């Protein structure tokens, strides 16, 4: 399984969240390994968009260093019809029952499910298929570690698969100013003088963005003449906000 | 007929109800075999989910010693269209009309009908197949007991299907922190110092989990340090509750 | 035609209004083999479920010694596309237009119409064929009595469907004590004093119970030991009663 | 074409009504037939159920001596999908081009429609091919009378076909004491004495029943024995009234 | 093209709206031919039901002289399936982008769609091909002018195609008595004497009744006696007028 | 890829907008090429219908040099299926993959996603295709930028679409009479006295027209007498304002 595909920025630490988000799925890993009573785990990691959801699913598969590793994604599935995915998925879970140690990733769960808040609508028989093999026990003795991620904890809630993960995981954007300066820090963009300007600006100030939005805001920024880098930074962090009014 | 798969981890007597289901169970099974007035007998197995109703109706069905036996699950019919669930059902119930006495476990029956309350959606095609099967008797002579598990007791009365069972057997959840402490006793997971803390948080409390759910906490909860274990153990329980305001 | 199949457990004069239906069956049958003007006669036994419409539905049949009798069940067309239903159906009717005089029974109705509250949904393809072979005359000279069952007139009526019969024919539940102990008299079930004790008990109160789920609880009841079988009876019949609200 | 199928039980002249339903439809023959201007004319003949629209219609057709009459009819498209449908009747237009002058009676709309009020539901593809076929002249110099009969007006006029129609012709029920006696006499099926009762029991109040209607009535009725004739009638006439608060 | 088909009965100049919609057309012809700017112009005419629309476009068609003219009608297309439309009109379209200097009507929008107000219901796929082809460039330098009909024009506004014609020119039904005697002189059918009559009646008084639907209220009030043929004309017309509360 | 075709009018600077979409556009281009963090960027150029989206994101992907330039557009999948639609989308996605650095315009997305306000209605297996689209990184090292272009901003954000386009740049119509002066000049269409007549009832007032629409607003003027052209070209502008009351 290639997870540079799904880990293109790797994994920062800009704070607390991530070691949190990457504990619990070791303890995940390692009840999956080691439990009798339990040789079927399934979490959920749930976020905002951009949160970096698919990346620590990634990362949590590959820190597990299990024999069968497999990533199920949306992006070979365009345009196949409801039966067509089934059987995709089918295949990868039955592929995964024949190993003694297996972690299958359910990545993108809404975009699996083809869903769309206008109806709303999406693909029932795909949702039926997933509750299903959210609880099917591998053989007898072979253990699977099931992670989906999520941007809509809400939607699976209402159409009851929250209640079929063992648990779920909140991956949560950058919150804080410190975090953000983290992030920034760590991905080594802006002169130690831009970062100075900019915590001057965000600390003590709530944020709320993802991870993979930051890399965005970030080169669209470095576009800009040396002069007007971090004021395009901060009026772009500006728009992408929560709104307080939601 | 493979019980140890749908009873992985036995059937521990942690209290009365437990018993009860059994033993109403064992009457209509006594009642299938011995009635020619109704050589046609079905029940319905309800309760919250993870409260143990598919281990329950194996138990049951495996208990009659009847000569057919067979369970009717999801399982093996993923990405299924309504014909070929229904083809699939036909064929069991077939093969049980050529039993002189005959169980059939009609299990998880709304992902049987690939229900989801958004809309809400289902296989109608497969509900009415249900429909008819529950009313159809055996030839003449030969007794068939149907058994049917949910945990959507009350999307099938809309459907009008639970005026198809001849009765139901309610399947309930664990509920009094004795019944906690009994099974967990059973299970003999905890320290016999543990379960006296254990018992200290909840003795005299309620408590509202179901059997599958209470495995899977104890799992996590063993994954913690010796002297984590219960207070992870109490908070996971303290998130698993019933909501007092619905 | 096997009514054995239809009439498995007879037809007891429980009360007056199984005379009624008989009586008034026989007169649509009369009148359908001696009446020039309305060679096509047609006729709706409703009920509540249970209530004994399709052995009633039968026994007319039977009665009229018809050279062609044929019975239309949802038994076998079950999966069956409302096209493959339409088709069988045509095929009944088909065949009983080649006789002089012939009676089809157009049972379950709801179900052949894949009818379910949820929606509603159901197969209009089939209720539009039904609705035209409700009201086609066979071949000129040639008679045909159709008799439906349902357990939802409601629906029916809704769907313009009850305006296509000729007549209906209500088929109520048992619904004094005194039809209760008629119906145990003669169904011989309980010992001598055990129906002195339910007379008791029940008489002079109302009651409302299908003789089908009579049949059903006084089985439950038999499996009880002797002393608690009339216990457990009235606790089933306590059960199965008409909700005073609604 | 086979009249004697659609007008299985005459004409009656019951009342005046009959005699203005046929004089506008010969009208409309006429002008069909001599003018240049309007080659296509389209009549709905439309009524409450029962009320001889059918019947009518065959008659109007019968009438007009055309050299091609055909009549179109839900009774031989049963269980046909939408498209099968507009095929048969592009058929029969077809074959009406082909005449100088033609006539064709679209019978029973509602049921070639598929319309059933749940929903509604309904086939908008045989709606559609009916609205263009009722605005499409034949062949310059080519004739075409085109009769349609339904119960549901109200339903015509909001799939806006009613005002595809050139006009309308309502076909009302039987509706004084007069015109039901009227119609007794003439199909001369009570005893002189018999009339006279009904008379005395309906002369100056008011009725509503359609023609078939009174058939199936009067045959019923003449099921009881002698003394009961009479009594059997006034009874069911009570049932079949019109609601007097709808 | 046949264009007597589409102008069966002349175009009559009954009143000043007739040369506008003339003039109006011959504008858009003019510009279509001349201009590089816009070598694509599209003009939707609307108006009440019967006024006039398809003669109307026929005719501005064929005031063009065009090399290239054809008219696509759902005539030919009864029964077609969504694709099978769209596929027809791709034909069209493709035929007329081979020429330097086409017109194409597209004639009844509404019945091209399979429009119904019950739901509503439409077909979606041939909307949105109408909407393209109405945008759609002919090859550079090639000229094409769209017409398209419409009594809904509220309703292709809702779908938002309206926005999509580069403008609309409405077609009215007659309204003034002026108007009504002027079409009555031209057409010619009523003595003298008889139209001084009408226009007594009708002079200084609304009117609201389509050139075609005129037609058919002459030819039927053609069919009574020469005493009754003004009183069944002014009948008639006062029930084919428009509602005063709507 | 023919851009004469997408560019039919050129690209007037009739006002700062112009400049400020080309430049922001370049931006992005020098992003997609320059960035290792961000290899794939998207871009949704919106505004009201009209407004020049189309030619604009042809000329941002005309000025990126980049070796492979492709427009998917609706033109030629008209009464292809979702799934056809999906497979032709795929195609050009693959082909880009294979290109170092690439730019592909989904133009109309409103019409590649079956759009229509009634309902509503749409593609949901295309909205699909293109979310997944949307946020699918190129191969490894390649580089690609995506350019969508929509006259309904509103319905891609409720289509959760406005949240995968990594930015929007808005393109609105001409909304000063300066800016509608300019275009004439640039346009050169009027008499160097005739624009000051425009400009004495224009300047200072508000205006809301899209460049495409004024286009032929010009050429429809331009059809008029020469002392009729203004009069003509301020009648239309007037009725292709915006609401004051929406
Ligand atoms: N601590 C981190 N956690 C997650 N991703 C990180 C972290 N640090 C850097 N990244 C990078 O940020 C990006 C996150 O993208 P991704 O994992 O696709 O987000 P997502 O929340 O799954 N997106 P979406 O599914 O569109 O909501 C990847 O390029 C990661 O390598
Ligand atoms: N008394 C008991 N009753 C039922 N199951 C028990 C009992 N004691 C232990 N178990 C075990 O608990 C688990 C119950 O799981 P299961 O029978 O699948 O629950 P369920 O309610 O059918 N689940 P779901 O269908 O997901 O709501 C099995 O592993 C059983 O062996
Ligand atoms: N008087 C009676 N009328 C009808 N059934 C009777 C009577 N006496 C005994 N029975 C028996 O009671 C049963 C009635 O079942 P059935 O005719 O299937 O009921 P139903 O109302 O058609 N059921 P459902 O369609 O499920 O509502 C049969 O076994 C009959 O033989
Ligand atoms: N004056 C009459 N008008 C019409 N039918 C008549 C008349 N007199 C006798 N009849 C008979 O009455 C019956 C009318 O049936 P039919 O024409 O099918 O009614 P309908 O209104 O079309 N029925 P439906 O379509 O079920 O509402 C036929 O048997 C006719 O022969
Ligand atoms: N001035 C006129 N304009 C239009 N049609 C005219 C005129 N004078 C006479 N006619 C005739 O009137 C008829 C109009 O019919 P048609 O053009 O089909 O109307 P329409 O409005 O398109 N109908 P519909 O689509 O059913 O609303 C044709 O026979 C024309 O030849
Ligand atoms: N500054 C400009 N920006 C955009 N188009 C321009 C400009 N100047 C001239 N044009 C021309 O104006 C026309 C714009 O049409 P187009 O780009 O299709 O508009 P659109 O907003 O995409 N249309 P639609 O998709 O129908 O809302 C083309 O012929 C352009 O060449
Ligand atoms: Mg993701
Ligand atoms: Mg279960
Ligand atoms: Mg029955
Ligand atoms: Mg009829
Ligand atoms: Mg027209
Ligand atoms: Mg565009």
């Amino acid at each position: 399984e290639d997870y540079a595909s799904y880990i293109m920025n790797g994994i920062i630490k800009w704070g607390d969240p991530v070691t949190r988000v990457l504990d619990d799925g070791e303890l995940l890993v390692q009840q999956t390994k080691n439990s009798d009573r339990t040789p079927l785990v399934s979490v959920l990691l749930e976020g905002p968009p951009h949160s970096g959801k698919t990346a620590l699913a990634a990362k949590i598969a590959e820190e597990s260093n299990f024999p069968f590793i497999k990533i199920c994604s949306p992006d070979k599935m365009i345009g196949f019809s409801e039966t067509a995915k089934c059987q995709a998925m089918k295949k990868i879970f039955d592929d995964a029952y024949k190993s003694q140690l297996s972690c299958v990733v359910v990545d993108d769960i809404e975009r699996l499910l083809d869903y769309v808040p206008i109806g709303p609508r999406f693909s029932n028989l795909v949702l039926q298929a997933l509750l299903v093999l959210l609880k099917k026990a591998p053989p007898q003795g072979r253990k699977l570690l099931i992670i989906g991620t999520t941007s809509r904890k809400d939607v699976l809630q209402e159409m009851e698969m929250l209640n079929a993960f063992s648990t779920t995981i909140h991956v949560p954007n950058i919150a804080t100013g410190e975090q953000l300066l983290e992030a920034l820090e760590l991905l080594g963009n802006f002169k130690d003088k831009e970062r100075t300007t900019i915590a001057q600006q965000v600390k003590g100030k709530k944020v709320w963005i993802g991870i993979k939005k930051l890399l965005m805001l970030i080169e669209m920024s470095l576009q800009m003449d040396p002069e007007y880098r971090v004021r395009k930074f901060l009026a772009l962090l500006r728009e992408e906000g929560a709104s307080p009014l939601d």
